[PDB]
């Protein structure tokens, strides 16, 4: 038993991170088969980053303009081309390292492991989800550009984010690996401004399983609701709103606690409308939403 | 910036575990040079757990009766010992990725990264402390002994912790890798309780600190304590005391933000006395206490 941020084994990833550099410019890329991917900014000088033209910036690069170190050893650029806001080096050696992977855009509320990364070499790894509005809760400093975010199913590793940026709440936004960003956000330094946070309901649901699981009663209580009663208090506290859907997908937890989705909403209406008084649950003192069913299934099961 | 429960980077370990099994009892081990290291109780069955005799039970095995996989190739034990609570398999291949490592035994309020196994296989990693009670917080199911605590520093993988067994009120116990339990317990299944547990001061100002840092500021203020009179009030909230030691080592942390140690103990002092109010901290309603001073500068400054 117990319950922890776990973030998956990043052995996989490791070997797949290199240094890119390009002028006096270096951030990290992901190299796969004969491609190293990494953000499109790598080419701007600290000037053109206020509004950069990438097309023009690109035009005026040639393959020899691209250092890309792993470890000690150099690879050798022989062709480029930018897709989105990502650019793509193909090189003269394939990653004998790569593993089986795909590229996949994740939906907000879903969470993954992110191996920060600095010149190249990974420094940490960390489990966090896509927020309502498309950021992420990140810990990144200069440099962190092009370090990656992924879940393992199987054998098979989904790569789901790319890191750029940070917002100027200290928050983070990147793009999936097709250089789309998650949200409105541009890779330019002009005014930007995420949109307001919400809750992730159904998160939370399955955090308050985990916490029944691991012997933490004290929040149930012996009444139900349904959807609709749920849903118009939750919308009062900046919460996203339950769906069918969000409840068949905790049928599982529902199976192995034998208690009721919607008995557990019951109990959560009311720890929103008189909080926890001093209590905790799972050692927090506030209601955590970055945990999925799946993510709660794989550690409690 | 921001701030989060980082581990270290894990694959250095990864191709260092395998799966033992003696019997009809499976557990992991770890495989460094030629040697596979796992928990004792391995060669135990369901009935042996309650009052084990050690000796007795490893005289009666041999070799043959061990089979460690490491993926999908089997390595063939040429040897045994038994070292404290530990098991040391002799086997007949040197893992060719084997890294740089060395075994330490950590100190109470020290962070490790835990890399939990199945059947030989990493399944996830998460960061822990070592509590004043020699226990850890762990997240752990049937099949997770062996699996190994470690830190990174530079090149080098310092192995400090083993997983044995899982306390009743849910924490976790095991040895360093020289076998030696930390803490009073012993791997029998009998009654044992760990001690009280007690907050890492140290380390919840290490942690103030990267607020600070990342610009949480409100719980700040012009006062300042001194060392004997904010061990008076530590002690009355099950806090450890803090000692010039500590304040030497938050030195690079005071230096960076420009606040004397004393003056956060000051701030403190007043966190303990009148709760936070429905305010946070780095996102957290409590005061946490599983940041280490090198954990803090790692983080928020390179
Ligand atoms: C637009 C808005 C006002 C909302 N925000 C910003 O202007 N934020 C800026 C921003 O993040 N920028 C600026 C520049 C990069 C992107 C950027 O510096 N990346 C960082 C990661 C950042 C840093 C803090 N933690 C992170 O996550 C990064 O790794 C890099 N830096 C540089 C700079 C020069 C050359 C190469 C690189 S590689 C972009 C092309 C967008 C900062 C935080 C520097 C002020
Ligand atoms: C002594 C005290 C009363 C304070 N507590 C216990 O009796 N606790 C017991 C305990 O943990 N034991 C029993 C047995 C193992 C050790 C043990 O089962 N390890 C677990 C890891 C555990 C499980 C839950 N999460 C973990 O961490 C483990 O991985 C293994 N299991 C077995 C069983 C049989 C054969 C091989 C193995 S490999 C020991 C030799 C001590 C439990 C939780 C099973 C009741």
């Amino acid at each position: 038993s117990g319950f922890r941020k776990m973030a998956f084994p990043s052995g996989k990833v490791e070997g797949c991170m290199v240094q890119v550099t390009c002028g006096t410019t270096t951030l990290n890329g992901l190299w796969l088969d004969d491609v190293v991917y990494c953000p499109r900014h790598v080419i701007c000088t600290s000037e053109d980053m206020l509004n950069p033209n990438y097309e023009d910036l690109l035009i005026r690069k040639s393959n020899h303009n691209f250092l890309v170190q792993a470890g000690n050893v150099q690879l050798r650029v022989i062709g480029h081309s930018m897709q989105n806001c990502v650019l793509k080096l193909k090189v003269d050696t394939a990653n004998p390292k790569t593993p089986k992977y795909k590229f996949v855009r994740i939906q907000p509320g879903q969470t993954f492991s992110v191996l920060a990364c600095y010149n190249g070499s990974p420094s940490g790894v960390y489990q966090c989800a896509m927020r309502p509005n498309f950021t992420i809760k990140g810990s990144f400093l200069n440099g962190s550009a092009g370090s990656v975010g992924f879940n393992i199913d199987y054998d098979c590793v989904s790569f789901c984010y790319m890191h750029h940026m940070e917002l100027p709440t200290g928050v983070h936004a990147g793009t999936d690996l097709e250089g789309n960003f998650y949200g409105p956000f541009v890779d330019r330094q002009t005014a930007q401004a995420a949109g307001t946070d919400t809750t992730i309901t159904v998160n939370v649901l399955a955090w308050l399983y985990a916490a029944v699981i691991n012997g933490d009663r004290w929040f149930l209580n012996r009444f139900t609701t349904t959807l609709n009663d749920f849903n118009l208090v939750a919308m009062k506290y900046n919460y996203e709103p339950l769906t069918q859907d969000h409840v068949d997908i905790l049928g599982p937890l529902s199976a192995q606690t034998g208690i009721a989705v919607l008995d557990m909403c019951a109990s959560l209406k009311e720890l929103l409308q008189n909080g926890m008084n001093g209590r905790t649950i799972l050692g927090s003192a506030l209601l955590e939403d970055e945990f999925t069913p799946f993510d709660v299934v794989r550690q409690c099961s």
